[PDB]
């Protein structure tokens, strides 16, 4: 006989699904499927059983599972609760509207108390605020001296950094829905607001039409399938909105579409939605909340990142899943083309802007499904017949590239591959010299930087990902990330000489991912 | 569990499947998406188990006088049917199915492709002066000439038909029944027909035609309670262009609401736009039908319970009422917001599309009278020249008595018409208020009414005649009220001459089924109101 699974009373069940959907779903699924984490479904834990899963959660684990027990963050009781409560089905997905967010909404340091001017020595626009992804922390690194100048805690599945228009104020999203507020201003930098906005979340964008600075951010959850706007200096929830609707192709209902990216227009006051599952791209005007103005645009479905062109007017985002890029004009507020890349399941980031020295403007990618890079034309005006062709395809080092980039001070576009299976690829980075450039339908021949092997880390399994620039597009920056009991490291290379400048490392950059220059980010220099 | 004590006669899934499918498709638009009742009695099994398998097989066979169709003797489904669906009826309700676009596909029929229709009116009615009237419990429409009073035709809609709407150029009439039927007909044709048809949902109330100058024709849009959607369908055929979901946040608490239907939809004057409401989350859309690709939409934050309203004298300003709250809420359709939310003093207002008229010392109005009680209230519609009495309740008076459902008036006419029919006296149900609005002052003292004696003119003693909804004819001088009684017993329809306030014409039928709704071309395509 299988042990014995316990009762649970009303209130403990209420207590242990709480915790459940707060504190466990942004890495385990709203379903319990997985996410970073392990799926939990019952299927799998009544086998692994009781005193499995109550060690698991006293203990946590060196691969990203929180010590709940042994950090005081859950008692016994409730770790025991917990381990009783994965035994049993999953429960439904609950809702998570006004109410409950203004519940989790803590205003620390009101905006009349906050400074009004910047209050420390640090150069702000070249700072660099890194993930650290399985401490909940972020790194904020000085981007000349490369001093760790803080480490903040944001919390357990800490995602990415976004930047207000001002370049004050620094948003971190974590994959819980949580969202912190951090002023740069203040002499010792810290969260002066946060709010949680959903169960799962990715994504979190500021204001950048000129003008509109500081005015307003927004986030967008996986669950509940919604994006909110808040208002910039306090995180106030002002509005919220269901991304519940229907496919653009088959106009069949989809109960959830979970919002991608969101980046922001330089044209208009407007916000730019990435709806996954419908194959929606929202542009959502914040000039009235009460009269909402929006523009539903049908694009393709699998919707994910994206980025602007280099002038900053057309959004180019990729349907990963169906090979395709869609290119919208933020100015017109309509869909512009529709792009098949050639390789498989393109993963541009926020992708890469340069002038190709015989096809014009263009922007790169790279995928995850092949070591294919693709340049696709961006101006209509001066280039009308490369405008929103593929106008180029070459590899790189391998599949499991992640993030391409590129700056307008440099000559040379950067292509990781960090989910490759081979050590050798998924430590490097290849380089390509935009100068060298042709289109005559030769492959562009690229160097191959060992940028692990620099960092001098062999054991564990680190990987290399996403390049930064700093503020003057001199060095660039990637992050080699490495188990959290293992040792990791940032690399900055010398954009010029595409040669080692210096080696991060410290006891508290563990695992350090997505590195955000304060300068670039705000400016959406890329 | 069909041996054990409280067991059903259980169907296979297949069985239970079929039964599904006919009850979502034929029975919904009366009984409701969870069989809690509609215009037909709920069905769910707390009931149900009680009238018993006997009862429930002889009432889908042989319907009844009060609505419920003849299924079993007409036909309409066959022997082994109507057991099915009585023995679907004593098992616990199905859970909603949703709507889209492969539904809605398999469901458009397009009788007469567009290439093969007039180009010119083929028939020598005065279409503009025709009036569409729901005979609703015959599933009909009867097209009645609005001079000569003949009936000119009797169409086939479905069971269910609810109202009219016209297209701009007055050329195409579109009705839509309480199921989501859709039929498109062709007024330029020898003999009337649909011309195409389509089902837009399980459960649903308006369609509206687009209106905006240049794009007279375009589209036609349907609204729906289940599932919570409306659909942009191509204005000549039908095709299903853009289906949108309303579901989502309560405009106060911005809270998740599963299933706001659709109340109320209108168009739009000033934009090439539609105008629709959205009841439990208390939205208003404007959504722009320029470019369905790339859907521009504005969602106004406004008061819950939308359901019905109208556009003012100048066709600018948008109010409806938010009836379980008793307010107005006006929209600019110019500028695309909220301007007013106002409390009307009254319990339950339901305007129709309402009723605007010049006040002599108030200036622009619009009237609605109410469910709840006797009150007619005014609000001012004119920021431009009459600012200080812009979006305000004006006044407030007494008509027949409560239960009233529609007030109306026309521009050539100084006269405002008001039923009363679900007042629980067929005294006052069966009669029609009628104010001078030339005689109005507003110094408090309640406006003096006559009293038409509709029912009683028509002449009709059996059943319980309740009169419903004046409409005018084109030229603004006579106006019609339907004398609604029971589909087994005579009805009528009475013209009333506006000039002396004197009964016209009583038209009678054998065919005329239970009147209601009735809408005038011209009126109806020019939002004369
Ligand atoms: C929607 C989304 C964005 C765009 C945010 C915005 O526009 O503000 C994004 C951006 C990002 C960016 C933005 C880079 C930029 O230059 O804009 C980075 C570095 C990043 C590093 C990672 N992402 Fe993130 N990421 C997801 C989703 C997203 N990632 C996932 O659904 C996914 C695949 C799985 C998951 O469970 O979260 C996932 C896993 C990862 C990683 O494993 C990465 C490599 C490392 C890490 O920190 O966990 N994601
Ligand atoms: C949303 C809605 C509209 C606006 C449509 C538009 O904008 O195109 C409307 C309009 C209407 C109009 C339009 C009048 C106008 O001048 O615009 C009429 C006459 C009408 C006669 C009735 N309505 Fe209708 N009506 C409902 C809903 C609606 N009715 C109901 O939810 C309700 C209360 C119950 C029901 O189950 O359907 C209902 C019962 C009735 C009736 O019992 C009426 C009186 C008679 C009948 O035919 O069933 N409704
Ligand atoms: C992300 C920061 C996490 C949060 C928040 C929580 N968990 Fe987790 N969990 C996470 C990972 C990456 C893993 C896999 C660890 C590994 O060594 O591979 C886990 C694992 C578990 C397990 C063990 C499952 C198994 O071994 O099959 C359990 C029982 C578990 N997690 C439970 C759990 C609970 C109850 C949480 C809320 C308190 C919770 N986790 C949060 C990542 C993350
Ligand atoms: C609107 C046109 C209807 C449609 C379509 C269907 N029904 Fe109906 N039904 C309707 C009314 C107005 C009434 C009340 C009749 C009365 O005399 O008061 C009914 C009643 C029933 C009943 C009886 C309930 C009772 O007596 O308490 C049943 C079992 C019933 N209807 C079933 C039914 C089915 C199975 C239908 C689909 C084929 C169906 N109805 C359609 C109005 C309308």
């Amino acid at each position: 006989a299988p042990e014995g699974v316990s009762a649970l009373s009303d209130a403990q069940y209420n207590e242990a699904n709480k915790i459940y959907f707060e504190r466990c779903a942004g890495c385990h699924g709203v379903l319990r499927k997985g996410a970073t984490g392990k799926a939990l479904t019952p299927d799998l834990t009544r086998d692994l059983g009781f005193d499995y899963l109550q060690s698991f959660i006293t203990y946590g684990s060196p691969a990203g599972m929180p010590n709940w027990g042994t950090s005081g963050e859950l008692s016994a009781e409730q770790v025991d609760l917990m381990a009783n409560y994965l035994l049993l089905d999953p429960a439904a997905p609950p809702e998570f509207g006004m109410k409950e967010m203004r519940e989790s909404w803590k205003v620390h340091v009101a905006p009349e108390d906050r400074p009004t001017q910047q209050e420390n020595d640090w150069d702000l626009e070249n700072l660099f605020s890194v993930t650290l992804r399985d401490a909940g922390q972020i790194a904020l690194i000085d981007g000349a001296t490369y001093e760790i100048k803080s480490v903040l805690d944001t919390g357990y599945a800490v995602h990415i950094s976004r930047l207000s228009a001002s370049g004050r104020y620094l948003f971190v999203i974590g994959r819980d829905g949580k969202v912190n507020m951090i002023d740069l201003w203040m002499k010792e930098p810290t969260t002066v607001a946060e709010i949680k906005i959903g169960s799962e979340a990715r994504s979190i964008e500021t204001s950048k039409m000129e003008g509109w600075e500081d005015k307003y951010a927004i986030a967008g959850a996986y669950w509940p399938p919604q994006y909110v706007i808040m208002d910039g200096e306090t995180l106030e929830p002002k509005k919220i909105q269901s991304t519940r609707g229907m496919t653009y192709d088959e106009q069949e209902y989809h109960p959830e579409p979970r919002v991608a990216a969101i980046l922001a227009s330089h044209y208009r006051p407007e916000f730019i939605v990435n709806v996954k599952e419908t194959g929606k791209i929202l542009l959502v005007d914040y000039t009235d909340l009460d009269n909402l103005k929006t523009t539903e645009i049908s694009a393709e479905r699998f919707l994910h990142d994206g980025g602007l062109d280099g002038s900053h007017r057309y959004f180019i985002t990729a349907a990963n899943a169906r090979n395709k890029l869609v290119v919208i004009d933020t100015k017109e507020g309509k869909l512009v083309a529709i792009e098949d890349t050639g390789g498989q399941t393109p993963h541009p980031g926020r992708g890469a802007n340069f002038v190709h020295p015989t096809f014009g403007p263009v922007w790169a990618t790279s995928h995850m499904g092949d070591d294919s890079v693709a340049l696709i034309g961006t101006d209509p005006e001066g280039h009308p017949d490369n405008a929103w062709k593929i106008l180029d395809s070459f590899p790189a080092l391998g599949g499991g590239s992640l993030f391409i980039k590129t700056h307008p001070n440099s000559q040379y576009l950067y292509v990781d591959a960090t989910l490759n299976p081979e050590a050798e690829i998924s430590g490097s980075v290849a380089v390509f010299d935009i100068k060298a450039m042709t289109g005559d339908g030769s492959d562009p021949e690229f160097k191959t930087l060992p940028i692990a092997e620099w960092a001098g880390i062999t054991e564990g399994q680190p990987r290399v990902v996403q390049g930064e620039f700093n503020k003057d597009g001199t060095e660039v920056w990637f992050s080699v990330w490495n188990g959290k009991d293992q040792e990791s490291a940032l690399v900055v290379v010398d954009d010029k000489t595409l040669e080692l400048k210096h080696v991060i490392k410290d006891e508290r950059l563990v695992t350090p991912t997505g590195k955000f220059n304060v300068y670039n980010t705000m400016t959406d220099t890329y």
